[PDB]
């Protein structure tokens, strides 16, 4: 039986309500484990303490390192049913009706998904590397952006360490720039938030983040993307209009006795019963009111196996920071 790494207390909410959802119509086990982080639930995964959870790029890096070594087992699966998708376009949005490009971004507002996060840093910090004033380690790559852009809210980042960078982030008290959803400008929907709320200029999220939660279609038309080509297209024209194509988030197991067969049944299962469209009980990329992406991220369509002895470098994509 799977124990799946939750990392917040509405995770744990969603995987006790997939326990038993299972039980009920005689699937695969998945028992639950919480913790407070996705590298606490990294090192869970390690120490034998849970088997399974869904990272994102960056983190998907981080626990393909000793003494981790975890490894890519199933991709999330994103696009329509009739013309699916194994990854991401990492876009930079703006509000439409601007004179900027992505070049004169200096000294703007930026709002970002996280720190070390794929289309929130890793994409767009790489993209932006020949407009900083970096000289090379050993100082940290968050004080170069931190003087680029002149206010940002990068959650993760140290408050202390580097201020400007958690200076529009809307948390309150000890949760302000936290690398959860206690800090309300945190990933994907909290950098779009951050946009839509008029703090910052531009934000680094992904292709589907303004369709997913602009529902009404005249404001979806207020904003625009930002293409490194320098000019500006709209946010329909991500094909065109992007910052990079990142591979999809993927279910992380152990490389050594990490019971794949038992993660990809339960998986398979699950997206068969409680896919998009097919039980009214549970849905598996649905999330309750207030909260996003609990455990796998919404409107992913279902999951994709990774072929054996591919790793985590070998998943990312040649081609990685
Ligand atoms: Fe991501």
């Amino acid at each position: 039986s799977v124990q799946w790494c939750a990392v917040s207390q509405p995770e744990a909410t969603k995987c006790f309500q997939w326990q038993r959802n299972m039980r009920r119509v005689r699937g695969p086990p998945v028992s639950c484990i919480k913790r407070d982080s996705p590298i606490q639930c990294i090192q869970a995964i390690a120490e034998n303490r849970a088997d399974a959870v869904t990272l994102d790029g960056g983190f998907i890096y981080e626990a393909g390192l000793a003494p981790y070594k975890l490894r890519p087992v199933a991709a999330e699966v994103y696009g329509t049913e009739r013309q699916p998708r194994t990854h991401y376009y990492a876009v930079a949005v703006v509000k439409k009706g601007g004179s900027f490009q992505l070049n004169e971004l200096q000294g703007l507002k930026s709002c970002h998904t996280g720190l070390r996060s794929t289309a929130g840093w890793n994409v767009p910090i790489g993209t932006l590397r020949p407009f900083l004033n970096w000289t090379g380690p050993p100082e940290p790559i968050e004080a170069a952006v931190a003087r680029f852009f002149s206010a940002s809210c990068v959650p993760g980042a140290d408050k202390g360490q580097f201020p400007n960078l958690c200076r529009l982030c809307a948390g309150t008290g000890e949760n302000k720039c936290a690398f959860s959803s206690q800090e309300p400008y945190f990933s994907y929907s909290g950098a779009f938030k951050c946009l839509r709320d008029g703090a910052g200029d531009v934000a680094f999220i992904r292709e589907s983040t303004v369709f997913e939660d602009l529902s009404d279609e005249a404001e979806r038309d207020e904003y625009e993307l930002l293409c490194p080509d320098n000019t500006r297209k709209p946010v329909d024209k991500f094909k065109d209009c992007h910052l990079a194509r990142v591979p999809s988030h993927a279910v992380v197991a152990r490389s050594v006795n990490g019971k794949e067969d038992a993660i990809w049944n339960l998986l398979r299962q699950a997206q068969e019963k409680f896919g998009k469209d097919k039980s009214p009980k549970f849905q598996l990329f649905g999330s309750p009111s207030g909260q996003k992406d609990l455990l796998f991220k919404d409107s992913a369509i279902g999951f994709s196996r990774v072929p054996p002895r591919i790793d985590s470098g070998l998943y990312l994509g040649s081609g990685y920071f």
